């Protein structure tokens, strides 16, 4: 019916082609509740590359 894909801030727009990669993991885990803000802002998009 109406599918649930990622709107953040930086992270890809909601019809753009990486955000259906990016958003579709985060719609997998869970179904509707916390995830999506913590998984859409940890795999968000262009992530830096930093050995922490």
């Amino acid at each position: 019916e109406d599918p649930l894909y990622c709107q953040a801030i930086g992270c890809p727009t909601l019809y753009s082609e990486a955000n259906l990669a990016v958003s579709k993991e985060c719609r997998d885990q869970g179904k509707l509740g916390d995830d999506f803000h913590r998984c859409c802002e940890e795999q968000c998009g262009s992530t830096t590359p930093a050995s922490a």
